[PDB]
RNA sequence: CUGUAUCUUAUA
């Protein structure tokens, strides 16, 4: 008929009800409780809605539960409204229950239930703290689930919203190293080409690679990075990893030889695509003169076994020349690097892996090349030959026999 | 006589 503008009725010391609690640890207002710590079977959303109680219910291992089993999955429904409204009315009180260890999974439940209006509203809370949300245990989880729910601009306003902030920090964090790994796994890469530009830096690409958890997520960037089939097509992604794998090669011989970054060195070996130029520079700069050195170490052996499973005969060649006659035997024992490496404990790795290539190549097309590591397996079996007594006592010399006698010189 | 990681993937 006419106009009628209905003011909200205030409720200021009804909020303060709900803070009585059975339990200390139990967070469930009282009003709706078995006394177990459970909810009644009496108590409704409505309820909720009506008591002010989302916020308390949330914090609640039961009351969330019962939230997120209750909550409307459409969009148009009342209660997802009313629901949703009661979520994002406060800022605060909403990256508060985000940064919840029991209330992450109800935003969870709203993210997972969201259309792209709702997904605005929830984009803008979530970049004003969005560095310190990562960096929370919990949140972290939220945010990684709107990395993947996200319509992809608004999950690019997120993403950028780390432009220039301590990237290194949130890379080796226990936390935020998922968040960016989800990010650079998830997002098209024009949405974080700030991480690239980070990590063009050295000493910001060390301390990353030097890590359990940046080491991986440097593994994810590259091996998206790498990852295209538009060849000559443009190449912003080329001139993207370039940059990236100018420090790995820079660095080649401190991270290959590091308890993390060997992880990221052996990926740009294995990974034989766009990587692969790179990989025979790593071969060639911090492998080629130092192979001996390096098969001894715990860490760099690794490498050096994949660095003989994938490199390509011209450089496979180089390695076993190196192996073979490229070192001065000791001047008391008379033993050369081959010796060296049939009795250590990771050379032995690095000698089977010597044996698998020289037998899957005698299998090659290139005649010459069959010829080639038809001797360098000659010469390897000479060797055991000579020193099969000794050998044949560890668990590594009878791999190392049984190798060659499943072999076929032909 | 065999070799990396308490996340070779982490919240109730």
């Amino acid at each position: 008929a006419v106009r009628l503008i209905d003011l909200e009725n205030n409720a200021s010391f009804s909020k303060s009800l709900n803070s009585t609690t059975r339990s200390h640890k139990c967070t469930l207002p009282i009003w709706a409780g078995d006394g177990e710590g459970n909810v009644s079977d009496s108590v409704t959303l409505q309820d909720v809605l009506a008591n002010d109680a989302l916020v308390e219910f949330a914090t609640d291992k039961n009351g969330c539960r019962f939230l997120q089993e209750h909550y409307p999955t459409e969009n148009d429904n009342d209660v997802h409204q009313k629901l949703f409204r009661k979520l994002v009315e406060d800022r605060a009180i909403f990256l508060s229950l985000c940064s919840n260890m029991f209330g992450n999974f109800f935003v969870q439940r709203v993210l997972e239930c969201s259309n792209t209006e709702e997904q605005e509203i929830l984009t803008e809370h979530l970049a004003t703290d969005l560095y310190n949300l990562c960096l929370d245990k919990s949140a972290c989880r939220v945010i990684q689930l709107a990395i993947q729910k996200l319509d992809v601009h608004l999950a690019t306003r997120l993403s950028l919203e780390l432009r220039d902030t301590h990237l290194v920090r949130l890379s080796i964090d226990q936390n935020g190293n998922h968040v960016i790994q989800k990010i650079v796994k998830t997002l098209p890469v024009s949405s974080w080409t700030f991480l690239v530009d980070f990590f063009a830096d050295d000493d910001n690409l060390i301390h990353v690679c030097q890590d359990k958890y940046g080491c991986r997520v440097i593994q994810s960037t590259v091996e998206t990075l790498s990852t295209d089939q538009y060849a000559q097509c443009y190449q912003h992604r080329v001139i993207l990893l370039r940059s990236l794998m100018a420090g790995v090669t820079r660095n080649c011989t401190q991270l290959a030889s590091n308890e993390f970054a060997n992880y990221v060195v052996q990926h740009v070996i294995k990974c034989g695509d766009a990587l692969a130029v790179y990989r025979d520079i790593i071969i060639e700069q911090c492998l080629l003169q130092n192979l001996l050195s390096m098969s001894q170490e715990k860490y760099a052996s690794h490498v050096v076994e994949v660095a003989f499973e994938c490199a390509p005969y011209r450089l496979v060649a180089e390695m076993m020349n190196e192996i073979f006659e490229g070192y001065i035997p000791h001047p008391d024992t008379n033993r050369d690097a081959l010796d060296i490496l049939l009795f250590h404990q990771y050379g032995n790795y690095v000698v089977q892996q010597m044996i698998q290539t020289c037998v899957l190549g005698q299998n090659a097309r290139d005649q010459k090349q069959s010829e080639m590591y038809g001797m360098w397996l000659e010469k390897i079996h000479g060797r055991v030959m000579r020193n099969a007594h000794r050998l044949e006592r560890f668990s590594s010399g009878k791999k190392i026999i049984e190798a060659l006698q499943s072999m076929s010189l032909y």
